[PDB]
């Protein structure tokens, strides 16, 4: 099975292992995971955490042919459990200083879900990508601008979050995967630019 392939010890994560659009399995409601976790569970949120170090490393990227990326959820490698990571860099100042927190996040989630949100709603300024879609997809990709998460990690402890800005739009993406929706489903389909009056748009 897939979970056999990618839990290896040996196995990097690559574009490979990622399904693309088309796939039944994008579409499917994930299966919630149970606690404790399995050692190939476990294993699978580690693969996916390392896999969206190594796309956000030169070096790393370079060798395994990858796509930079802030998010990956357990359906994109054909694995039908509600799992997802999560990386969000933080930026260098401009006089090159790292920031002092790596990243504004930095998780893999298991059973996540939005308890509650704003009305007021959000979307990155250009749009959004997936590593499933190999297609040029335009236009807002109307979110939550902000969310109220619950999860839990992989020691099965229980975590409640408050999340804005371009963090809350991660992981709305990724939570969306594990329902079986695409980005491309929260696209206005007559004006993929259509702003709806207090619309926050991210830069
Ligand atoms: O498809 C992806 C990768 C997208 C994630 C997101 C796109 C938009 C928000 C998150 C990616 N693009 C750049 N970095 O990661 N994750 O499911
Ligand atoms: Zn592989
Ligand atoms: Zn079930
Ligand atoms: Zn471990
Ligand atoms: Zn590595
Ligand atoms: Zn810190
Ligand atoms: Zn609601
Ligand atoms: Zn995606
Ligand atoms: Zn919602
Ligand atoms: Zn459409």
């Amino acid at each position: 099975a897939a979970i056999d392939k990618l839990v290896k010890a040996s196995h990097l994560i690559d574009m490979n292992d990622i399904i693309r659009e088309g796939n039944p399995t994008l579409r499917k409601v994930a299966e919630e995971v149970t606690f404790p976790l399995s050692e190939k569970e476990e294993i699978l949120g580690e693969k996916m955490m390392q896999f969206l170090k190594h796309s956000q490393d030169p070096i790393m990227a370079e060798k395994l042919g990858l796509r930079g990326g802030v998010g990956l959820a357990a359906p994109q490698l054909d694995i039908s459990k509600r799992i997802i990571a999560v990386l969000v860099p933080n930026v260098e100042d401009a006089q090159g200083n790292p920031p002092k927190e790596a990243y504004s996040l930095q998780e893999v989630m298991y059973n996540p879900k939005v308890v509650s949100h704003s009305v007021q709603d959000a979307a990155l300024s250009d749009g959004e990508g997936c590593l499933s879609v190999d297609r040029e997809v335009p236009g807002y990709v109307v979110r939550h601008a902000r969310v109220t998460i619950e999860y839990f990690d992989k020691t099965g402890e229980k975590h409640r979050l408050k999340l804005k800005g371009y963090n809350s739009i991660v992981v709305q993406h990724e939570i969306d995967h594990i329902d079986g929706i695409m980005f491309y489903d929260r696209i206005n389909e007559k004006n993929p630019f259509a702003v709806k009056e207090g619309l926050l748009i991210l830069e």
